């Protein structure tokens, strides 16, 4: 979805395992 | 987890298709 639709959602950072390996 | 606590354990390599896929 979009961030606006849900209620009580908190800004945070999600980490991806794949990106470090690629670099 | 880490490979210390579990009572019965065996050694084999989890293939992780990812390394092959990136290259
Ligand atoms: C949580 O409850 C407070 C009142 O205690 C209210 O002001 C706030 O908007 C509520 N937040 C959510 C995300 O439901």
């Amino acid at each position: 979805g979009n961030c606006d639709v849900v209620i009580g959602i908190v800004n945070n950072t999600v980490y991806d395992p794949l990106q470090p390996e690629l670099d």
